[PDB]
């Protein structure tokens, strides 16, 4: 039932112990269900919860700020990514990124603070980050080569409808800095990226996804085999089926998101995202209350194994 590179079924369990619902859904969720477009009160509000959640980290995560201004339809604007990474001088990471910025919605309908997009990834990114602690702080001590760094993109979501220069505010700046900063080895510090992992549109029931990424395909299939076992260990919940949610295939093909800046420049990039999309995208009907807290949990718990099989914690 497992690969190679997988864990001990012993370790496993204990870290699958370390994942704390409560404070996944009280600590890190609930507080992010505000309404966050960019430069809002609410938008500042999660931006400096992010930062001070990650900074108080024993590992020691070294997280700056990539605050930038940008023309767009509403005019000029102030937007800020969350870029946390745990040891900087690490020669290269895996990257776990989405956005944190709610879509803006025309004035007096129900306010849009968009559960599955994006608050539960951002939530998960976060119990990941505090569930590992201790272990991602052993790693660092310990000199590894390769590290993990929380990518919180500000401003993904169009502020009038889509298109290429009103989308990917955010992604599109990082990027840009991004390639800007030598690295040694490298040359640039978007080499620094071994695996551009994207979650986005998690949270919903009974989800799906899919490999849209042929190059990446492996660590979906690493991912495919994470569930079940776990499901095979009676450690995932409303379950019934062995395969459920990472499912066996190839395309659709792409869908534009906050990976885009980042395949241009040639990253792997795993798409993680919902294919469909949830019943409830893009509604004021996406709220803590249509999410399906299982569904949350194991995502939460088959990602926490990656990582750990990933970094080799
Ligand atoms: O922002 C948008 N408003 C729309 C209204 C109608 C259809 C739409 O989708 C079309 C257009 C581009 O995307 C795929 C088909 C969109 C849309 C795109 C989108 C796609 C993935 C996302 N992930 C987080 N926000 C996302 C937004
Ligand atoms: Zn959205």
């Amino acid at each position: 039932v497992p690969l190679i590179g997988s864990l001990p079924e012993a370790r496993l369990r204990r870290v699958v112990g370390q994942l704390d619902p409560q404070r996944l859904w009280s600590t890190y969720l609930r507080p992010l269900l505000v309404v966050r477009t960019p430069g809002s009160p609410g938008n500042l509000q999660v931006r400096k919860f992010l930062e001070a959640t990650l900074r108080s980290l024993t590992a020691g995560w070294h997280v700056e700020l990539d605050p930038f201004t940008a023309s767009t339809p509403l005019g000029p604007v102030d937007f800020g990514n969350v870029v946390a990474t745990l040891d900087p001088r690490a020669a290269r990471h895996l990257t776990l990124a989405c956005h944190y910025d709610s879509k803006l919605f025309p004035p007096g309908s129900t306010p849009f603070v968009g559960a599955t997009d994006s608050a539960v990834p951002c939530a998960l990114l976060l119990e990941l980050a505090q569930a590992l602690d201790l272990e991602l702080s052993r790693a660092k001590k310990q000199a590894a080569p390769v590290t993990l760094q929380l990518l919180f993109l500000d401003g993904e979501e169009a502020l009038k409808e889509w298109g290429p220069k009103d989308s990917l505010y955010g992604s599109r700046h990082l990027a840009q800095l991004m390639e800007s900063i030598p690295h040694s080895p490298g040359p640039t510090r978007i080499q620094a990226i071994e695996l551009f992992m994207l979650l986005d549109l998690l949270g919903a029931p009974n989800p799906t996804f899919y490999s849209h990424f042929p190059r990446t395909v492996r660590w979906f299939h690493r991912l495919r085999s994470i569930e079940k076992r776990l499901h095979r260990l009676n450690l995932l919940q409303s379950h019934p089926q062995e395969v459920m949610y990472f499912q066996p295939g190839e395309p659709f093909g792409s869908v534009e998101d906050d990976h885009i800046p980042f395949l241009r420049r040639g990253v792997p990039v795993l798409h993680l995202i919902s294919t469909p999309f949830p019943a409830v995208w893009h509604t004021p009907a996406d709220t803590e209350v249509n999410l399906h807290p299982p569904t949350v949990h194991n995502l939460c718990r088959i990602l926490a194994v990656f990582l750990a099989e990933y970094l080799g914690l």
